[PDB]
């Protein structure tokens, strides 16, 4: 059940710097469900003076009042 | 609606960074419907020798055979 994600976990963490930590247990798993929308925005913006284009993923809950920028990236700029 | 998130998307993007990207306008939204559990996993694991406990927060969506590490970090060490 939960110890597989844990490992994962740690397997996931170790790929990313390199590093060995070595699962030893679980204490305790708090859970939250996951509800609302994503969602996937592109849109213009002006930087320096030039337009580009950027795709933002919005996380929002609004019945909460809540929203969480995920992900900011550049597409490649408008024409010239 | 759409647009006053990504202002904010934007608006954080610059807070971040210091930048000043300039909002223009929304070209297209995709919209993905959020769900599945998050679970924050205390755990223990070794590092270099030394036992420490970390928090992990993994996202699962089990029916779609679908897990994400959105979260690792360092709690402390463990009682020597």
């Amino acid at each position: 059940e939960i110890e597989s994600l844990a490992r994962y976990a740690v397997d996931e963490h170790n790929k990313k710097q390199n590093s060995l930590l070595q699962f030893e247990k679980v204490v305790n798993t708090k859970q939250q469900v996951v509800s609302g929308t994503i969602y996937i925005i592109t849109l213009e913006a002006v930087d320096g003076g030039k337009k580009k284009v950027y795709e933002a993923k919005v996380w929002e809950k609004p019945w909460m009042n809540f929203k969480e920028l995920q992900e900011f990236k550049l597409i490649g700029d408008a024409p010239s």
